C-alpha cells in the first residue's frame, strides 16, 4: 500500500509525456492515488484519455481556464464521481510568443501582459475557489508550478517574471484563506526542464548548459525529481507545510557567481 | 542651488494633499526639480492644475493608464516642452472595492484580478515604454511605490498583494531591460500611511495601531519620510542603485513578532 | 520495505523524547533506516544509549561539538561499523541563557557571542568535513535545523537570530562545494515546537499561543511533521533539491499581520 | 550649509584612500559634517591621522575591535569632545587569508570561523552598545557594510558569506532594540570594488569583470556612490529607515542569469 492509498488528485496540465504534470502524474499514481485530469481544448481531449489511461483513469474532463463556465464545470462534472478530493495539482502556464522574444519594455503589451496574469496566476486562484467544497471534504491540498524569473532576472522569460511573482503571492493569500479550512497550498520553482514549452525555442540548449555549470549539483532537474517532491507536498508527511515556495533546482538559486 | 536645480520630473499619482505623489511632489520641488503632473480623468483636471501651480508648473495632462492612447498622448503633449526628462514617479494603483473586502478565496474575481493588475502593475511597465525616448535624453530614472503585501499576507489587501508582487518583478526586469541605456528603475516599499484610499475603510486605524506597536521605531511613516526617500532615489545620489525595492516603513518588515 | 531500506544515518541531537533529532529519527527508522548516534557529554551518555535502543541501535558515539578531536573521533569510530553513510542529521544548537533574555544590545557580549556561533553554526560545518569520507561513499546527504529568527526579528531570541542567519548561509556554501561530490545540502527552519529548550522559560507558552494564532493553519507544529520533513529531505525523493532552507511552521513565516 | 552641517560622525575602518570608509567619510565631509576616526594598530596611526587632517579633523582614536577594552576606550575618549553623536559608520571586516582560497568545506577551520565572524559581525554590536549613550543623546543612527556573499554563493568568500549573515541578522536585531531610542540601524550591501583588500588577489580582476557584464548597469559601482548611499542612510532624509539593507551594486543581486 503505497503513501497515496485511497486518496483522489485532480492534475490540471498534461500535455505531452514531458510535461511537468506528467511527472507528477506518475509519481502520485505509483504511490497509490487515484487520477483525474483536465485538458485545455477539443483538440487535446484524446491524447488527454489516452495519457490518463496509462493511469487507470477515466475522469477526464475539459477546462480552459480562459472560461469562468468551463472551470466551474470540470469541478461540477467531478463531484458525480468524487465526494471529496485530496489535491488539486496545477500545472497551467502560458504568455502569447512574442512576450517572451525581445527586450521586455519594447515588447511587453498591454494584452500579453493581461493573457499571461490571466492563464498563469489568476487561474491557480479561480481553480482554487472551485475546487473549495471538494477540498473542504477530505481536507486537501493546493500545488502549483512557479520559476525563479519571479525572484529575479532570468533571460527570454519578460513578462512571465510578473506573472509567476503574482502567482507566488496567490500560493500565501491562499494559504491564508484556505488554511482555517485545513487546506494547504503550496507551489514548486523547478528549474529548466525541457517539455512543449521548449519546442523550436534556439536558446534553450543554452540556457540548459548554462544551468547545468551552476547549480551546486552540476546537472540539470527532471520531471521525476519535480514529480516527488510534488508527491511530498501532496502528501501527509507534509502536513506542517502551506504557503511554501519549495526549489526544485538542483541548488541554482543559491548562487550568486559560479567559477567561470 | 538644490540637488536637483535644472532637472524634470513627471509625476503621476496625485489625488489629494495627502497622496504620496503629493510628498513626492514637494521633496523634489523643494531641491530645485522642475514638475509636470498627470490626472487620471476630467474630474479631477481642475483639482491638479491647482496642485500643480503649489509647484510652479503650468504642465498638466490627462492620463488614464487604462488607455494606450492617453498614455501615449501624455509623452508626446510633454515633449512638445521637455526635451529630456529626468524621472517619472508612478503612484498609482487601483483595485475594486468588492476585492479588498473578505475573503481572498471568496472575492478574487476575474475581472477584478484584472483591473487590479492592468492599473497597479501593468501601468508602470507601459509608462516605462512610453517615457524611454525623454528619459533617454538625460539618463532619467524611473520609481514606483510598493507594499509589502507583495511579500507576506497584510490584512485587507487579498488581490493588490498579486498585483504589488508583479509590479515588484517589473521593476527588475525594467531595470536589466533600461540599464544599458543608463536609466535606472527602482520602488519604495512603503508602510502604511492615511491616503485617500482609506477614507470609509474602517479597519485602517486598526491597522495603523498595530504597525505603531511593531515597528522598531515605534511610529508610522509619513509622506515626507516617503518623499525624501523618493527624492534619494531619483538624485544622483543613488546612481548606483537599480532594481532595488527600499522599504521606508520605520522597520515594521523586519520584525517576525513582537512582544505583546 | 520502507523508503530508506538499506540506508543508514547519523543523528546529532537527541537529548529527551521531547527532541526535535528524536522525532526525526522516528521517522527514519518509522521507513527502515539504520541509526547511529552522538552525545554531548558522560552525563548524557545512558540516556542516549536508551534511546538509539529504542531504535534497534547499538552505535552510540560521544561528540561535542565544541572539540575538534571529539568532532573527528566520533566519525572515526563510526567508520569501523560503516563503510558509507546515507546522511547526517545535525539537530545542535545553544547559546548561554543570559543572552537570550533581555535587550539585545545591552546582553549580548562577545564570549556569548562566540559560543553560539561556534554551537550553532561552525559546528554543522566541522561535521560535514568530518563526514565527508563517509558521505562520498553513498552520495549522503546533509540536514540542520534551523529557525525563522535569521530572516526577522523575534522575541526571546537575541544572538541566537545571528548565529542561525550564518548557518543557513554555511547551508548554501556546503551546498555549493560538496555538490559535486552528489552531496546535497538542506536545512529544515521549523516552527516553534516545546523541547528541553523551553523548559523553565515562562514566555514560551505566550509565544506558542501567538504563533497558533498567526499561522495560517492555525496550529503549532509538531516533532513528528519536522521528523516526515526531514525524511523527505535525506531520501532520493528529494534528490534535486539542495541548499534549501525549507519552512515546517505551518505558514507562519508568510504572514505580516493577522486579523487580531 | 550642507545637508549634514552641525553633525558629527565617527568612521571605524579607513585603511586608504580606496577604502569605502574614506568615500563616506568624504562624502559626509562634503555635506558639512564633522568626523572622528578610528585606527586598528598602532602601524595604522600616522596615515590615519594624516587622513583625518585631509576632513579637517584631529579626532583620531585607537580602536582594535578584536579587544573589549579599546573599543570601550574609544567612545570614552570621544565623550571628552562630543556630548552627543549623529552617526556611527562600522566599515570594518576580516578573514584569515587561507579561509577565502579554496573548499570551502575543506579550509574553514574552528579558529578562522570565529575570527571572521568576531571581527566581522560581533563588532558591529560591540560598537553599537559602546556608542549607545552618545548615540541617545543626537538620536543618531548606526551604518555597516555588507556583501551579498550572505545570501547567495559568492567566489573567494567561503565563511565571510556567513559572517556577514550574521551581520544583516544584527543589522535587524539592533534596529529593534535601538529603535525605542529613536536610533536608526541599517547597512549597505555593496558591489565589489577594488580595495586593499583585493591587493594581491590574482581573481579580483575577473570576478570585476564578470560582474561588469552582469549588471543590469553594466559598469561596477564606485565608492563614491557607496559614500552618497551612506550619506542618506546617515542623513534626516532616511528618517523613515531602519533594519534595512540597502543594496548599491548596480542591479547586479536583481539578475538569475545574463545572456551571454
Ligand atoms: N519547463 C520548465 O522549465 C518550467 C520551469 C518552472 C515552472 N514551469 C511551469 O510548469 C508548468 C507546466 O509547464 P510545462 O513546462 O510542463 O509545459 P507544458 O506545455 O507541458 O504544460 C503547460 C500546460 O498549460 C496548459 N495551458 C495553457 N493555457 C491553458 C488554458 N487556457 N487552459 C488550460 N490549460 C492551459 C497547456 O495546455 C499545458 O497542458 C507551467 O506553469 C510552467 O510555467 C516550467
Ligand atoms: N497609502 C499607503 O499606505 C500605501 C502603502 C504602500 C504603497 N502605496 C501605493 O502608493 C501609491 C499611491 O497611493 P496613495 O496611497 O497615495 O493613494 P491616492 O489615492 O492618493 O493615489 C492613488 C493614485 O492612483 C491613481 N489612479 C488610479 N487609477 C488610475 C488610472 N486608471 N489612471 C491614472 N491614475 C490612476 C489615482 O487617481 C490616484 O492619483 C499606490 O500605488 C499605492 O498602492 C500606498
Ligand atoms: N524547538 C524549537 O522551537 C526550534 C525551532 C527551530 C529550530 N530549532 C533547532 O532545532 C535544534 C534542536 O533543538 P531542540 O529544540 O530539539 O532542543 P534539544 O535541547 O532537544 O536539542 C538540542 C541539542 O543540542 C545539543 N548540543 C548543545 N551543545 C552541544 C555541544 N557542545 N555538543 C554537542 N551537542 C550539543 C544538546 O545536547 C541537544 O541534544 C537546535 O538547532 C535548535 O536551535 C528548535
Ligand atoms: N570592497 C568590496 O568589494 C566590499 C564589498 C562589500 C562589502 N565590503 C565591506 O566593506 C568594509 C570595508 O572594507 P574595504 O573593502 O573598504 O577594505 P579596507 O581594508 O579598506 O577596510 C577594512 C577595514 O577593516 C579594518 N579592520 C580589520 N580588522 C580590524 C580590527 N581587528 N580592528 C579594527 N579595524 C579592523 C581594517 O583595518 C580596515 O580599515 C568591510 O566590512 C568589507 O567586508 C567590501
Ligand atoms: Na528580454
Ligand atoms: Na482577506
Ligand atoms: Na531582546
Ligand atoms: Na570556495
Amino acid at each position: 500500500q503505497g503513501l497515496l492509498a485511497g486518496k483522489r488528485f485532480l492534475i490540471a496540465g498534461v500535455a505531452s509525456k514531458l510535461s511537468i504534470a506528467y511527472g507528477i502524474a506518475q509519481a502520485l499514481h505509483r504511490e497509490g492515488a487515484e487520477l483525474a485530469f483536465t485538458y485545455p481544448n477539443e483538440k487535446l481531449k484524446k491524447r488527454v484519455d489516452e495519457f490518463a489511461e496509462q493511469f487507470g483513469s477515466k475522469l477526464v474532463f475539459p477546462c480552459d481556464v480562459a472560461v469562468d463556465a468551463e472551470i466551474d464545470n470540470a469541478f461540477a462534472e467531478l463531484a458525480k464521481h468524487w465526494d471529496g478530493v485530496d489535491g488539486v495539482v496545477h500545472s497551467i502556464g502560458f504568455a502569447p510568443a512574442h512576450t517572451l522574444d525581445g527586450d521586455f519594455t519594447d515588447v511587453t503589451d498591454r494584452d500579453g501582459f493581461k493573457i499571461a496574469h490571466d492563464i498563469s496566476a489568476y487561474s491557480f486562484v479561480a481553480m482554487a475557489r472551485a475546487a473549495k467544497p471538494l477540498l473542504q471534504a477530505r481536507q486537501g491540498c493546493l500545488l502549483t508550478l512557479t520559476y525563479q524569473g519571479s525572484e529575479r532576472v532570468m533571460p527570454n522569460y519578460n513578462v512571465m517574471g510578473m506573472a509567476k511573482a503574482s502567482l507566488e503571492a496567490g500560493v500565501r493569500y491562499l494559504a491564508s484563506s484556505l488554511g482555517v479550512d485545513g487546506i494547504r497550498v503550496n507551489a514548486i520553482s523547478a528549474g529548466p526542464i525541457r517539455t512543449l514549452a521548449a519546442s523550436g525555442i534556439k536558446s534553450f540548449r543554452k540556457m540548459l548548459d548554462a544551468n547545468e555549470k551552476v547549480a551546486p549539483l552540476k546537472r540539470n532537474v527532471t520531471i521525476e525529481e519535480v514529480g516527488n517532491a510534488a508527491l511530498f507536498l501532496c502528501s501527509p508527511w507534509a502536513s506542517g507545510i502551506t504557503g511554501e515556495i519549495l526549489y526544485v533546482d538542483a541548488g541554482f538559486n543559491t548562487v550568486g557567481m559560479s567559477q567561470s
